[PDB]
């Protein structure tokens, strides 16, 4: 593995996997490679690629300093993209799963395509990356609940706020990174994992949060892709302010037992969103995520000012206080008599 | 708190087989394994026959001293069950999954669509031990061969009518639950209680029985329970898998051949996946040395180390039959695939599996 790249203070990078739908039926497209081959010169900052499926358009920012910069690169990418979409009679929308799309790892891979948002935070060293990773792992339940946007799967209400994460549960590498206390221990772990033929690079390990020594960042990849660009930017600010608070204040001394209930709390967030309950593994104390998330928001507020994300922190606070659950909001649209086709159309208009 | 760990006679055996009750002439999972059970009330001389899941019949031996006593208790329950079946026009067969069946507690609330799949069927083996520390040592020893147990028992390539491409797909059914796979690491009984105390702080678990681990300790029965295997097509195989586990348990606790450390589990999920997907053709990788070898080869090394222990406890037959299987280059999953490749239907396949069990 290469030396851990020394990145600039808390740099930021965002990747969004958007859905490409084909009107008027509004199911996922399969001919969206021509979208990239339509913006292959119409994007100055950031990057746009596509999956092997052709139903996903990935937008990525370059390395930014704050959410205002990310927001600008996304805004500029959005105009071109929307133009190309219209030019090809296609539409773009966010969300963790397409509501009705129906589909060697055999059948595990034969499930509908899903859409996630990844956020990269710069670190100065490997030991800092490891500290940042463990610190962020504590709020993964919170990051999932705040971004949950995938209640529907193949036409049925799964009851989950975010069902997308269930699609990877059978894979060996799913979930939290195995524990390591520092960068040296991480290199040994990666060395051991590399023994299998399945693992050749870190890119192959789909942990919820993973470090990158080549880019000098820690990557959070547990979130559903948001319905709007602004919410995606706010989640990124949230993660950047938490990173700043963790690394500058070092509020915790990380212990393996901090991860004991990691999967149980992760499940509660996927299944119930902010109404899920988080349990402390050391004391057994339980708290709804709405309450606990408000406490995270108040704790990282000063750090949010410092790196320019206080506006994201304030908006997330307003949303937790009022409820605003996209999962439910989708269910209400449908409960009010709207159709899944209509819901996808609504989401296309919303993203624009 | 958890019960004190019951002092069992070491190496005794308790076996459970969840059998499939199918309905001719369509051969789908039946919804009457109840009237069949009520038909065998009392008839069972030793052991027990119970359901949960109207398509499932569970055959459980009592606590046995050796595999022969076990082969005995099953053979007798089998005759009884086979006759009750005949009188109700139902049939019985093994296998980890029903090849074409499609789906129709406080678990629904929590998991929703995740548990609304097809019924899966496993063989469970309980090995008695003297204490909690011994149970922990025994569990870690057995965790090293979980890939071997799965591969040797693989018999669930089909799921809901479709070929999954796995040898044993049943072990994935619980991949979405927070407590599936290997038990979190603890080094002795004292730490295990601390582990269980932690886990029970959550809503879905108040007892050892709510845990979906591959291998689970039972302070109540005074046993270490291996629960990763698919229910085999025959009773002889079920009995032979129990003898392997018993022989390995004997080798582990008497020779104490490994010095257990958390790093031993590092590649547990990758090796577990290789077994599920390719059966004995799977490759096993050591996390320490990085050595890679197919499960066929590794299973033969296991059979060698446990031959002496098997002789003393009366399970050499199990070991020899397993050895022939390993070098036979044939596996239930491929035999099911060949059947279908040759023109057979999944329905025909189930009918054939009922004739095999009988």
């Amino acid at each position: 593995l290469p030396d851990f790249h020394v990145s600039e203070p808390f740099t930021l990078g965002i990747e969004l996997e958007m859905q490409v739908v084909n009107p008027p039926g509004y199911d996922l497209s399969q001919d969206s490679s021509m979208l990239i081959d339509a913006v292959k010169n119409k994007i100055t900052a950031g990057e746009v690629k596509h999956d092997i499926t052709e139903s996903m358009l990935e937008l990525a920012t370059d390395v930014c300093r704050d959410i205002n910069q990310a927001a600008g690169q996304f805004s500029a990418m959005q105009k071109v993209v929307l133009q190309a979409a219209t030019d090809h009679h296609l539409e773009i929308c966010g969300g963790g799963t397409h509501p009705f799309q129906k589909w060697n790892f055999g059948y595990l891979i034969q499930q509908a395509t899903v859409f996630g948002q990844h956020v990269h935070v710069g670190c100065a060293s490997g030991d800092d990356a490891i500290y940042l990773l463990h610190g962020l792992s504590r709020f993964v339940p919170h990051f999932i609940a705040l971004s949950a946007a995938s209640p529907y799967m193949q036409g049925t209400d799964t009851r989950f706020a975010s069902s997308r994460p269930n699609i990877f549960s059978a894979f060996p590498d799913n979930g939290p990174m195995p524990w390591v206390s520092n960068w040296q221990q991480f290199e040994a772990l990666f060395r051991c994992l590399s023994y299998t033929t399945m693992i050749d690079s870190i890119k192959d390990l789909h942990w919820d949060i993973r470090p990158s020594p080549h880019f000098g960042t820690v990557e959070v990849r547990v979130m559903d892709t948001p319905l709007t660009l602004s919410h995606a930017v706010n989640m990124a600010g949230l993660i950047q302010a938490t990173a700043h608070w963790l690394l500058t204040e070092r509020p915790f001394k990380h212990q393996e037992k901090d991860y004991l209930l990691y999967k149980f709390n992760r499940f509660q967030a996927c299944r119930y969103g902010l109404e899920g309950v988080i349990t402390d593994p050391h004391t057994g104390d339980r708290r709804p995520l709405t309450e606990d998330t408000l406490r995270l928001l108040e704790k990282i507020a000063p750090s949010a000012h410092k790196i320019g994300a206080s506006s994201a922190i304030e908006a997330l606070h307003r949303q937790v206080v009022s409820g605003l659950n996209e999962a439910q909001l989708m269910r209400d649209f449908v409960a009010d008599g709207g159709s899944l086709i209509g819901l996808v159309k609504k989401h296309c208009e919303i993203w624009a």
